[PDB]
């Protein structure tokens, strides 16, 4: 096998936690789902790219994004579901299933006539957030039984800590 | 302020999760109480030395350590209480209270006869335990609050479930 293609303004749109982090054309809201897409692919084993309409969302600009997720982003003039046909046509095989995260019905979405899977918007943040628990259920489980092993983890927890008390994070959006 | 002085072995052998990791001279431990020692000191604002005994516990050699902690290993036939004493003395300043952390009775400990205030191992683990869940529980709200602070973090989390899953933390203790 299953691949995902994921519409990123959509989700961004939809999900509680990314639709108020609308900044600098939805940076913030890009990032985290860019991470949300890491830790679904890392868990799953399924691979996911994520395609942001490059005029709604901020462009990354030669900054590298996560190494677990595709990031694309339109042409001037395309939508996001034209990109998508345009991915799934090159990654069509027998053996593949081709599933797709959005909940739009504005846009023509005519790879869903060509075997595509739709999945809504809140199934995929309903995954997502299954997921995430579940990482840090095994994360605190692995972290207790060998504590050596949670030294990186505790560290970049004390640097989040101090990050928060010197200001640094008054600047993020809620 | 104040000024801690620990006894790094005698904290190893008498906290749970420390006493087991006994491999290669207690090198775990020694590594996981810095990392508490680090929280400890962020936390507090209070100035934190671990000292550790030369003959018991594994040296330093090439890992530089976290710099929220001053960690000293004792001279050939030099005990903890005694480069404690020398630290005490080179530290004395009238608006500064010495604390050492120690539950240790076959040593001399001629600093306690010197205004240094003894707090216990069992003491110095409550405190360490009660810091910890409130660094964490602190995080998590930050974390909840602001979504793109949370980045970094995630991504830690995610590199321990991998390394998990892939049997990289299968050579550590428990």
């Amino acid at each position: 096998m299953d691949i995902l293609l994921v519409d990123g303004y959509n989700m961004i749109g939809a999900w509680p936690q990314l639709k108020d982090l609308k900044a600098n054309s939805f940076e913030e809201a890009r990032d985290v789902l860019i991470q949300k897409m890491a830790e679904y692919q890392s868990y799953t084993g399924n691979r996911v790219i994520v395609v942001f309409d490059a005029h709604l969302v901020k462009g990354l600009e030669k900054k590298q994004t996560n190494h677990r997720v595709e990031v694309i982003f339109t042409k001037e003039n395309e939508t996001a579901d034209e990109r998508i046909e345009k991915l799934a046509q090159a990654l069509n095989n027998i053996a593949t299933q081709i599933h797709v995260a959005t909940s739009d019905y504005t846009e023509q979405w005519a790879i869903f006539g060509q075997g595509a899977l739709r999945k809504s918007a809140r199934e995929l943040l309903r995954e997502v957030e299954t997921i995430e628990r579940r990482i840090e259920r095994r994360v605190r489980k692995i972290t207790s039984e060998k504590p050596a092993g949670k030294i990186a983890l505790s560290e970049e927890v004390l640097k989040t800590f101090e990050k928060w008390r010197r200001g640094d994070l008054d600047a993020a959006a809620l």
